[PDB]
């Protein structure tokens, strides 16, 4: 164990034999590569690098593999130095780790020509003109089935509109078959939330056709139909970076639902038994003042009905402070993870 | 009095012997643990460590004891080498106090067989499996506590309901006596702010039943007969984190309620006297408007009359924008409270 | 001039001896003060001192007179070794300059036995007995006041309110004839906003006494009683925070109301030309729709009319988004303006 | 090649000749002007300068031009070292370029002595007296165009309107052909969006003229009249600044709109079904709940029909809370964009 002695542009750093061989793919490691950067009549090193650097990176070899950047060192300068001292693919891929850039993964492609092209049209737009074409062409049906599902429910009406929603069910089918057909692995096919939509995007057209040529049960039919706005999500970004964020931020929502909860017993216990004395007073049970507590705390202020006394006036102003306040507490969580996710992208 | 050279991987530092004497305990304080570092050459003590750190350790000695962390180093590469210098477990106690994590207490538990058991079971759900019975038993009898008393202030029944209430009550008055008889120091059971609210919980039935077989009033029993709601605060961490905020957050709550206090009186007096020349103006006192600008500032816009004249439709338009900046002013702060408390679990 | 080393424990500086003479009265500046930390054998001068900090005070001499605190030293560290080098109270105070605490003013007192003991029982409640018994009175009776204001507008008494308003003014001259003969400097009583305020809150009273024992000038008088809300500034610090904040925000007030201006005139506009082919439609004018998109645009929604075309919703649509948008720009500001007065007090 | 050795007032760098060569404007370049700073005893040169400072510009020449400010210095200390460096006016534009300055254009003067005067005197308010005169003389101008605009419209007199009117357009067209005939370069003049302002400010008033003196296109003229809001632009700061931060926000307002509309159909579909089985409720289509939904989720909270069920209570109460939601998570994004370039004026 001999101390080595390595100055890097004025400042010394000293340290054993034994640190630097505990890596060898180093340049300081070899001990042919830095024994070029030598000086034999100083019996020291020389690099002309960046001072504040070195420090990070010596106490690499001392901690074993611990790889940091000083907070007063930019990412691309301590990024060139990293790979000027040939630490290696797997100390960089540590570095990149810290800085908290993770998502280096590349998803592959169909083992065929024919496969190939097809998965590429459907699952990437950016490459061609009928990548284009297929694109606007599914938004456009997309939107055009919204469309006949509200005018369907619309009472001057209740056939051209079987007719449009069976060529809708027909497109969204066929697309489906061939994004299926041509995935280079179907093991991930049915673990896609965006291929689960599509599914139930066609599954109740094709229940009520095998039963309607084999009434709350219909109208859980008739509400599941509204599933087919989120296939949107295949072609909108914002939408995508809302579901990471509201997958990211559930307890948040239990919280909001839950303060809200307890408000809304408490205040309607409160006003209730301020206007009990009134017989003006609209209120009269607890389970009647859930509406008027519910707008008042969130400021729709749609009003069940007026307070007609004192004490029930001053419960009023309690609650529509109380809602902001209550409101106001678990939001700031979410927007937070909302803007990690959306400025995730640049 | 003699200078002594330290050498941390090439940064060199120079002190006094007297400054390292006085702490003994330390690998540097004791003469024979830092004889082994010394090298007799150069008259020289090489240690291969953090250059950044050892300065932070150094002032240690000549302040006498205090201890701080450099803003360019992680907290876990100092506390190793404070582990490393052998400075103490009090040393370490203050730095750790100086990064903000005092909350190092752990609560005792009953000196015996039995007891230790049934304090166990009761206190501490996540042990076992009766101990998750116990926690989803008594959240359901909180709830149907909860649904019996709204209820019974439904107009359709005003007996089942005296069953249920007195079942609950009940397991209530039980759990009650077994949390207390099992608590290891009976000194601590009359200040946990639970163990009141569970007394409230059960008092009101027993003085009911009491004088009932031995208006007003009887108004505030009813009212205090709401505070069962509070009772999941046991079993919800969420509710325990909005009463820290809330007791935190004192002056801040003393503060909206006053600046509204005074919009009030001034926005009711500004309209009044705008709309005292038109008959069919609704304001005829300034009391009257006392409600109108309490909706008006905080939103939630119910009217309790709309402003008939153009002086008054000015002053309204000023109330709108006045309540949304004098309630956003102190809002911030309750919200950095529970941004402090919640985020303190991690 | 010839160059001096000075070692801070290690970290070696040199500098000519002419940079040290700018400044005598510094430890360094004055040859017999720095002469005994000086060390003839090595021609050094030694320091067991913060080896950052020094660096810092180095180039207060090079600067001639310049003091900054560098960013990874704590501000009392910083200013013991200020204290420790003797630079002086003039550079002291320019480091607490640059720190942002110029508030070192101390207000003075009356040169008599008599007239200081009256200046500090009105001025000063934290003194005494005496002190406290007159503050409490103060916001009682100006409680009243406010009282009686509002219960004279009331329809049911339109003589104790005239005996109860005269009582009320008999107090508040006479502490404001005591206030202004007990202060020790004249020049500056009729500067403070709160002695403007108390006169502001006597005169109207006195002349309507004048002209009624000698109809819009009359509302204006009755309007004006209004302002004895604000003799509760002196007894509140909150208040005070608040009107600083208002007077520092004065062109972030003038912005949003603009905005609001901006805004009413073109929603006003577009929603008329869309209901101006229905009939049912109850806009008449583009006057007519100012009172409907002010509390459109301020979520207050009372909704002097509802829309009731299509083109008409989509316009109440963009007024329902563009208030919240032209709202939410100016007023984080305002919020920071208050955050720092109010954190100030600490 | 040969080592130069200079000290920063102690502390000692090392770099090769052929670095500092790289520049020759440096005064480390050109080997005359850093040839004085040189001493021959110890073969090094010497600079009483800012320790921390130099470190950075030693990295310039190893960099080949890259100049970076250590985050422990501040701007103008590090200013003044670059100045004394002699770096050169294109490494301080590197440098304020990296600091976030860019705006240092400036817009040229009509070559002549009658037009740079006319230019002056409309460009340019804070010259002169009569620049004063002209910019209240517009801004009045502008302000009664608006006034007759809506009195236009009242319904109590639906010609003194036609000739204040005529008068407004004289002096538009006036200002307009004396700023166009007295600009610098023509070429620039139809890129100004305050330019185009004015020339739609006086279109649909000549096309009247025309047509009238040679319905759905006369509402649209009609509409097109109320841009002469925006002809204040040219004299308010602040929105110049809200235009800035409108076109800066684009993205944001999109998403802002995205969701809302994902929201209205998603909560109008489901209020629908459960009102569907109650022949009290009032919603009788989907398209119908469209206008109840945003005023719910914009909390203006109108109520285009109360729900009479308690599912669609339920669900109202959901679509109250997610409106929130929806809203507060784009718009800090628009905040701080504000924030941006507002402050930039600073
Ligand atoms: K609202
Ligand atoms: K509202
Ligand atoms: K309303």
């Amino acid at each position: 164990g001999e101390r080595v002695v390595i100055n890097i542009s004025g400042l010394r750093f000293e340290t054993q034999l034994k640190t630097l061989c505990q890596f060898p793919e180093t340049l300081l490691g070899d001990p042919k590569r830095r024994m070029r950067y030598f000086d034999p009549l100083r019996n020291e090193y020389f690099f002309d690098r960046n001072r504040p650097s070195f420090d990070a990176i010596l106490y690499y070899y001392q901690s074993g593999g611990r790889i940091r950047r000083p907070v007063n060192v930019p990412i691309d300068i301590f990024s060139e130095e990293i790979r000027f001292y040939q630490l290696g693919e797997e100390a960089m891929e540590k570095f990149r780790e810290d800085e908290g850039f993770l998502r280096e993964e590349e998803r592959p492609l169909p083992r065929r020509d024919f496969q190939r092209q097809v998965w590429l049209l459907f699952e990437y737009p950016e490459s061609s003109g009928p990548a284009r074409g297929i694109a606007i062409v599914s938004v456009l049906v997309i939107l055009i089935s919204i469309v006949i599902f509200c005018l369907e429910t619309l009472p001057e009406f209740r056939d051209p509109f079987f007719v449009v929603e069976t060529l809708c069910i027909i497109w969204f089918s066929f697309e489906l078959l061939v994004r299926f057909f041509a995935c280079p692995s179907k093991a991930t096919f049915s673990r896609n939330i965006m291929n689960l939509i599509d599914i139930v995007a066609i599954i109740p057209y094709f229940i009520t056709l095998g039963t309607e040529l084999a009434l709350a049960i219909l109208r859980v039919i008739r509400l599941v139909r509204v599933f087919r706005i989120f296939k949107l999500s295949r072609h909108s970004k914002g939408l995508q970076i809302l579901g990471q964020t509201l997958k990211a931020s559930m307890r948040e929502l239990g919280l909001l639902i839950f303060f809200l909860f307890i408000g809304v017993i408490l205040f309607s216990s409160a006003v209730y038994f301020a206007e009990a004395d009134d017989p003006t007073s609209g209120f009269s049970s607890i389970p009647d003042a859930f509406w008027w507590a519910v707008v008042t705390m969130t400021t729709v202020g749609y009003g069940d009905m007026h307070p007609v006394t004192i004490g029930g006036k001053i419960v009023g102003s309690l609650c529509a402070i109380a809602g902001v306040l209550t409101i106001a507490l678990p939001v700031p969580v979410i927007v937070s993870n909302f803007n990690y996710f959306y400025h995730r992208e640049t």
